[PDB]
């Protein structure tokens, strides 16, 4: 068996706010899911999802605390993150100035490279995915690793994983597709906090689709005004031919980003 440890107290949306009954300052957020919801292949997954979450610890990555189950339900216990999520603090301020987005970028840079150097792939990196340690000056971490695979270099993929306005155009146009996706969905991050929404935002999905099909490259809008290092970075991410696009190492090296320094 049963939940056991915590004191539920609120709905944050099923998910519930509780606090452990060793040490009451200890805030959790608990994701609970029915058994019956799920396929053959979604307890395949959550299964390497736990085994994912349990064998890492990083300040950009929304710590797994605990994971239990009793008869009807699994409950994922998770580091609570008061701040919210990245996609509400963008849309409640329109755009993000240049200077606040770096400093955003240079932490969920961080988190990848944690991720690229153990070879995981997140596989659904977007705001909504990226939670705030509180609402002003915050530290950003990645959650919601649902669709997160184990992935090196030589490793090829086909079935499809993420969100329609953040996956690479890869997976739909080719059918195949690699670690480097996820520099693609980066770029669509960076994007949307600088300009306010994805790149390919569409009033249908038939529009949405034919913008991944098309071979057009990406236009950056020329108001705000940026670095001409912001751009360059952003336009290299947006690249949408793999083979093309900005390697990891690149991306971590980056004068805009500068990962080391
Ligand atoms: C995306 O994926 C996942 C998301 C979650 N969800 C959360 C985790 C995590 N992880 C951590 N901390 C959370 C904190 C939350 O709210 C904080 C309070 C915000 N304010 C409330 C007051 N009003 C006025 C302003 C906004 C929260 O709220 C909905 C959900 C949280 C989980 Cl449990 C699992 C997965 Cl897979
Ligand atoms: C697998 O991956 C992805 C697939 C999609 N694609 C779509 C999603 C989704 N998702 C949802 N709904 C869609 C609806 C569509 O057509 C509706 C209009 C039908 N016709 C109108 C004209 N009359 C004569 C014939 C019928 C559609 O058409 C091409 C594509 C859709 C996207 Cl957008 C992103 C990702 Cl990642």
């Amino acid at each position: 068996p049963r939940l056991d440890g915590f004191i539920l107290t609120e709905r944050l949306g099923t998910v519930y706010k509780a606090y452990a009954k060793k040490d009451t300052r200890e805030v959790v957020a608990i994701k609970c899911v029915a058994k019956k919801s799920l396929n053959k292949a979604s307890v395949e997954n959550l299964l390497t999802e736990i085994e994912i979450l349990k064998g890492i610890r990083h300040p950009h990555i929304v710590q797994l605390k605990d994971f239990q189950w009793d008869s009807d339900n699994i409950y994922l216990i998770m580091e609570f993150c008061a701040g919210g999520d990245l996609s509400r603090f963008i849309h409640t301020r329109r755009i993000l100035p240049e200077k606040v987005a770096r400093v955003f970028m240079q932490q969920l840079a961080s988190a990848l490279q944690f991720l690229h150097e153990r070879n995981i792939s997140h596989l659904d990196l977007k705001p909504q995915n990226i939670l705030l340690s509180s609402l002003e000056k915050p530290h950003l971490k990645l959650a919601d690793f649902g669709f997160a695979q184990h992935m090196s270099p030589w490793d090829e993929k086909h079935v499809l994983r993420g969100s329609p306005l953040y996956m690479a155009p890869e997976m739909v146009c080719q059918r195949q597709y690699d670690a480097r996706v996820d520099l693609w969905s980066m770029g669509v991050i960076l994007y949307e906090a600088l300009f306010g929404q994805p790149p390919f935002a569409s009033r249908s999905f038939s529009e949405l689709e034919e913008k991944i099909r098309s071979n057009r490259v990406i236009e950056l809008p020329l108001r705000p005004l940026l670095s001409r290092d912001c751009r360059d970075l952003l336009q290299r991410l947006l690249e949408r031919d793999p083979s093309r696009r900005i390697s990891f190492q690149d991306f971590f090296a980056h004068p805009w980003v500068d990962l080391e320094h």
